[PDB]
């Protein structure tokens, strides 16, 4: 369940409406990198 406003750590797993996705990268997910328009560290599936 990915969690907006908060602090993730490379190696992470979040997960978006029934969506699929791994923090590659630590930092903090904000009200806008829900789409995971940053590839740079989302790796979703």
């Amino acid at each position: 369940a990915w969690q907006v406003n908060t602090a993730y750590t490379a190696g992470q797993l979040v997960t978006y409406n029934g969506k699929t996705y791994k923090c590659l990268q630590p930092h903090t997910s904000l009200a806008g990198w829900e789409p995971s328009n940053v590839p740079a560290l989302w790796q979703l599936q």
